[PDB]
RNA sequence: GGAAGUAGAUGGUUCAAGUCCAUUUACUUCCACCA
RNA sequence: GGAAGUAGAUGGUUCAAGUCCAUUUACUUCCACCA
């Protein structure tokens, strides 16, 4: 299979065919009539008016233009009142920008209020920049809409689409951007092969540069960086996926994989030859958006995370995941069990007034002197991290996020060995331990 | 109690009784007429021969001064026939400088060549210092006899009198060096305290001066660190038990304090609790004398160490024993298992090249990218300090000392558990996890 | 909500804290939720 | 025999270890065995 063939066969895969394309036509013109009815200000920005959405999620951004000196309390009321009145039926849900998501004739719906501006510099709300971008993309775009959609699916297909913090990739936007810097999708993938952690693409200047770190310039706002949330981890992710794509190119690229049931024992068995300690902290889920969510999962990984290794738990890898109702928080530790005594350090000999309080401290061991110090020994109030972070999370959970420490301290549990095992983070697992051959399709 | 009275009832185990005293002074008579049928040029020295020996261990030193010309060839031949020819039974085990050691009417004794030299600078045989360490002291120490004696008893009842590396304490010298200077046993402890380790004692200057590091100056050699041996944890030993002495003097401080040895099973029982992996590496003492023994041991001890922490065992502590026909190094970790997975660290997940190479390698589980670079998953090849350390002693016997290491090739064991509580080496393991009673 | 910088104020730990763990006031950004 | 210092000779480990683990020659001391 000759790249050029694997491309057209994965253009299947993300061109919509019509009858997605004709769902789109006919909630456009009933959004039109409807905000039509309504004489206000608005237009079609995103992917739809673009035509750059991937085939099977079919999404259409209407934006409302109001006058700039609106309060930003205004600018919400107004903006809910017409998107409710626009939607056949509708949800709030944000984080800090309001804005309505809904449903039109079958086909779903963000309408957003905007400040209408004349320039995009000094931005008063955070979506200033959208209709501004639509208008760079409109003409540079056109017969490249296709190249866009292979570069969305390709992503996609491999985890890292989207600039939101449950994924920290791509958005479309920036792969709207790198098709018109390369021309194409294989252009793109060609070239990324190269890019580094100080990477400067300047597409309104049409260069490539070095700088502190990988940056995409805005052509809008040249003080954005369009990939400001794209992780470094995923950055490194996507340069690999594409050296490997151009030695071994095939249509796997373009499809996803889902992890697969593993039975609890296979687990426990590749546990065992591992020989490490493994275990979950487990608590409900608070009750608020994605992105308040993860970077709170993050905080909380990582600050357990860093607690294991001062404790000299040594662990090797965390992971989280989000479920239904409950929240895990995963770790994998390279000892299981650590020795009752422990070293602790004391002053040097020859400081009478401290060595003197130091050892007035009432101890089981006889303390010692080496290299001219003195040292002593002491217990240690746990022995497995298991117990540790028991330990922990029950006196810091107002350092583990806001939601998620408050989650926490109202109840949370320990799971390890097999009653984990049965607990929905098997996928987590897998991916975190490294297991070969769980994932497909 | 009262000071002075401590040292009242003390002088008593440091002062030699007339029945020891003419027991050498009869020694030295034979001594002086078997020496002077031969024509041979003598002086004696030491704690014998200016009234400082101590009550049980008693030597005489006696110093055959030898022509500059003689080469070390005909130093060690001809000085060291005299002795044998001089001493009831001797032997002659030494580590650089040749002398013999012999009984004469059931005393002890050491004949010693050295060059007899008027300058002390440019110094030939390592001994040759010593009759001018005697020239300086003999008619300077007349009085101050007992305070010496006192100082000795002190140091050698907390284990830190000597110089040899089996002590690397103070040195008889030394111990007169400081009476000299500091006038008494009492003045010598009250300003011991105040000692830092940049400490610099000079006595044919008498300043209380400051330097580089613990450097006590001969006055025959202003160039010699008299206190050279002695361990910067030895130094600081001694500085706190002056401390200690002066707030709460007692007899207990002269008296030998012994380590009466502790139950296989009550030493059981305190490791579990303490929760660690002791274990020692056992093999065949080398047949060579301590002082090249020991520098040996302490550096095999530490390069297993060294692993073992690197290795991410966490070791605690470290001792070492040497019976009749073993060597013991001892360890405790705090970690008696670990697990068989670990990270291993690849390149920047630009560099191409090498990111191919480091996954090319065939490994149980998929690597993963992290801050930027690669890592891997890999295996341990032991989980335990002790399959770890025999791992360790099996690759690397040639660098833990010259005869130790040589030992170690030919036959060692990993030695744990009740097994480990019934061999010699209860006292050090005691003194190394800070056991008390 | 999260993260980065600035000017601080606390509590705990420890012989010892500008250096460890945490809490907190003010200013200055920035990211996610739309693109 | 151990330690310190001067100029080098490598080998193993590793994606790469000029930095991790060891090997080896020349030279300049020091220290213990007596004091």
């Amino acid at each position: 299979m000759k790249v050029e063939e694997i491309l057209e066969k994965a253009l299947e895969l993300v061109i919509p065919d019509e009858e997605e394309v004709r769902k789109g036509r006919e909630a456009e013109e009933e959004l039109r009539r409807r905000l039509d009815e309504l004489g206000v200000e608005y237009v079609f920005v995103g992917s739809y008016a673009r035509n750059t959405w991937l085939k099977g999620s079919l999404e259409i951004d209407v934006f409302l233009l109001f006058p700039e000196e609106f309060s930003k309390e205004e600018l919400r009321e107004r903006g809910l009142e017409i998107g409710k009145a626009v939607l056949d039926s509708y949800e709030i849900r944000y984080a800090e920008h309001p804005y309505v998501h809904g449903v039109v004739k079958g086909v779903e719906v963000d309408v957003v209020p905007c400040y209408k501006l004349k320039e995009p510099k000094n931005i008063k709300s955070a979506v200033d920049r959208t209709p501004f971008h639509h208008k760079w993309l409109e003409g540079r775009i056109k017969g490249k809409e296709n190249e866009v959609r292979l570069l969305k699916g390709f992503l996609k297909a491999n985890g890292i689409y989207g600039a939101e913090y449950k994924v920290r990739g791509f958005s479309g936007y920036l792969c709207e951007l790198l098709i018109v810097f390369y021309g194409s999708f294989l252009e793109t993938v060609k070239n990324a092969r190269r890019w580094t952690r100080r990477t400067v693409i300047d597409v309104a200047k049409g260069e490539v540069r070095k700088g502190e770190e990988f940056f995409v310039v805005d052509p809008v706002d040249e003080k954005r960086n369009v990939a400001a949330n794209l992780s470094l981890d995923n950055l490194a992710r996507f340069v690999h996926l594409c050296r490997e794509f151009m030695e071994a190119p095939s249509l796997g690229f373009f499809k996803p994989k889902h992890p697969l049931e593993i039975e609890p024992e296979r687990l426990r068995k590749i546990v065992e030859e591992r020989g490490t300690a493994v275990f979950a902290v487990k608590f409900r889920k608070p009750d608020i958006v994605d992105d308040n969510l993860y970077p709170q999962l993050e905080r909380a990984s990582r600050k357990i995370f860093e607690f294991l290794e001062r404790e000299n738990f040594m662990p090797l890898r965390s992971a989280f995941k989000a479920s239904e109702e409950f929240c895990y928080l995963l770790f994998e530790c390279q000892i299981k069990e650590i020795s009752r005594v422990f070293r602790r350090m004391g002053p040097q000999f020859e400081d009478e007034r401290n060595v003197k309080k130091f050892l007035s401290r009432n101890r089981a061991f006889r303390p010692f002197i080496e290299n001219g110090r003195w040292w002593a020994f002491e217990m240690r109030k746990f022995t497995t991290p298991e117990e540790g972070v028991r330990s922990y999370a029950s006196t810091h959970w107002h350092t583990l996020g806001k939601n998620v420490g408050e989650s926490i301290r109202e109840y949370f549990e320990i799971i390890s060995g097999e009653k984990l095992f049965k607990e929905p983070v098997t996928a987590e697992l897998c991916e975190m331990m490294g297991v070969k051959d769980c994932c497909c399709m």
